């Protein structure tokens, strides 16, 4: 991120902060919780639609102390009224603008928003589960604002979890009872005080919905594949991610000791003695050290992050991943809730500046051999069958004399995004009942209307819908404006948050009351469908074949011949 960029950045987070001062009013408000009351204050939007706002709730224990890398504990009930009336810290993480470590260990928090704390009918209530590849993001309204769902009668959630190595540490040994996913079993926790507490907000706790991009939408799948949160909601929306993508998962119970060593630690390779250092760490540090943490052989092999959600190695009472979720979908509760999956029209745009530093990536596609699946790959990716499988890959995607850097972002779009939703939707098949998914793909470009996530890939300018793109015409944020009612942009927002909110009411996500919608017939995926159909959402909703479908089925043709991996 530039030196301008940054000063344009903190120009608007003090913008920002008098905005919301201008939006407060001084109307507050108290809720009841299972653990204590709450105090709220009702917030205006620049829309001038209204909604009471309590942030700061926890949900667990603040996980400090002896409690760093154990799973969430119950929180501590209090008397009196807790102040909800700000938002607490974000989880201890490298901020993406700035570079420098920022954040808390004590981030356990929800927020719960709803234009009307005593409506005349119970709400459904939506949970957000920010992304950030498990190692950034937040529940602040800077860059999660529910201003745009609140012009609706719902109730919108949402939680923090803990992040990198705090949130993600796993070790061997059973008698330290830190076996990975803390931050996983956050999501659990803040799930079950969701259906307990929602009701006092309004909220119907038999229609619970959640949601979530990127990472977050791997943490949505998690919470629909593991037996801890077996009926705790109701439908759920996969925002371009699932668990079986190659990057949501890793084996990282022997990093601890890598990171320690890069902390000091003069000691030997024993998890007891590599805990306790760890235990005494300051946590700026650990997070800091967090990126030098992959060996060599990882960065060959194209391991992404060191910590994140793993394949526990023993059972515990908290245990979310007890197998890799691959095996996890053919007995998930999860399967049996409506479910909603998509992606945007060019995933792989969030590339763009990592090609700008390194443009020698594009060799990469001379042979594709490593992009082929890692189960079907030999070791040292120079079997005549691998490189086989690489020429499969490249016919799909080098489409002229020489690879290009575009070529290699579709590429991308496929390997992290596409192609693990087929192979979701084939498995998945398989350990259902019929309960239906629905496909959507984003396809709304515009620059007048952004996020933040713009200015990491270095996309002023850039045309293309990107990863990360659609999350716009869900949340207000701070580089936000008010859009006028008749502007595409506006009717987005309309359409976006209007589908997924009819779509968490109904388990169905048309209704004719979206403008745009009304010649709509949107079928789920069948079993028996060879291309599938999405709602494409451009400045026309229309239902079409998934344009990406031929490319997926080169993808697929990879496992011919091994059919059982696929």
């Amino acid at each position: 991120v530039s030196l301008m960029e940054k000063l344009k950045w903190k120009i608007k987070c003090i913008e920002n902060k008098f905005l919301n001062y201008r939006l407060t009013t001084n109307e507050t408000v108290v809720a009841e919780t299972e653990y204590g009351k709450v105090k709220g204050v009702k917030r205006l939007t620049v829309y001038d639609d209204s909604y009471y706002s309590f942030e700061g709730i926890p949900y667990a224990q603040p996980p400090v102390g002896e409690l760093r890398f154990k799973a969430p504990q119950r929180p501590t009930p209090w008397d009196g009224v807790r102040d909800c009336c700000n938002h607490k810290d974000k989880s201890v993480q490298v901020d993406f603008i700035t570079g420098k470590v920022c954040g808390s260990e004590d981030c356990l928090y929800l927020s719960v928003y709803t234009n009307n704390l005593n409506p005349e009918t119970k709400r459904p209530v939506l949970v957000y589960i920010h992304g950030g590849d498990f190692i950034i993001g937040e529940n602040h309204r800077d860059m999660y604002g529910p201003d745009y769902f609140i012009k609706k009668d719902v109730v919108l959630i949402n939680i923090q979890y803990r992040l990198g190595a705090l949130g993600f540490l796993s070790l061997n040994s059973e008698d330290l009872n830190v076996p990975g996913n803390a931050g996983l079993k956050d999501q659990v926790m803040a799930l079950r005080w969701i259906k307990n507490n929602c009701a006092n907000f309004g909220g119907n706790p038999d229609n619970i919905t959640v949601f979530g991009e990127s990472a977050g939408a791997a943490s949505t799948h998690y919470m629909m594949l593991t037996e801890q949160t077996r009926g705790l909601f109701h439908r759920g929306i996969l925002m371009s991610g699932n668990a079986i993508c190659p990057w949501a998962n890793t084996q990282c119970q022997h990093r601890a000791f890598t990171l320690a060593k890069l902390a000091g630690y003069k000691g030997e390779d024993n998890d007891k003695d590599v805990l306790e250092f760890l235990m005494k760490a300051k946590p700026q540090d650990l997070i800091k050290l967090e990126e030098k943490v992959l060996t060599l052989e990882e960065r060959t092999n194209k391991v992404v992050f060191p910590f994140g959600p793993t394949v526990e190695p023993y059972q515990t009472a908290d245990c979310v991943l007890p197998k890799h979720p691959r095996e996890m979908v053919k007995t998930a509760w999860g399967n049996s809730i409506p479910t909603m999956m998509g992606n945007t029209s060019y995933e792989g745009l969030f590339f763009t500046s990592i090609l700008k530093q390194m443009p020698m990536l594009v060799k990469e596609l001379e042979t594709c051999v490593n992009f082929v699946p890692s189960e079907l790959a030999d070791v040292e990716r120079t079997a005549p069958e691998t490189l086989e499988m690489g020429a499969k890959i490249k016919k799909a995607h080098v489409t002229g004399e020489t690879p290009t850097a575009d070529n290699f972002m579709d590429l991308c779009s496929h390997i992290y995004f596409w192609f693990p939703m087929h192979r979701l939707l084939q498995l998945r098949f398989n350990h259902t009942s019929g309960t239906p998914v629905y496909l959507y793909r984003f396809d709304f470009d515009s620059e007048d209307l952004i996020n933040p996530y713009r200015i990491m890939r270095s996309g002023r300018g850039v045309k293309g819908v990107s990863h990360a793109d659609e999350l716009t015409y869900f949340f207000w944020n701070q580089l936000a404006k008010r859009m006028p009612k008749e502007s595409r942009e506006y009717k987005t927002i309309e359409r976006m948050t209007g589908i997924w909110i009819q779509f968490a009411t109904t388990g169905n996500p048309y209704s004719n009351e979206i403008e745009g919608m009304e010649n709509v017939s949107w079928d789920p995926i069948k079993k028996s469908d060879e291309v599938y159909k999405c709602l494409n959402i451009s400045d026309e909703l229309k239902m079409i074949d998934v344009p990406e479908m031929d490319k997926i089925k080169q993808w697929e043709s990879m496992f011919e011949k091994h059919r059982d991996l696929f």
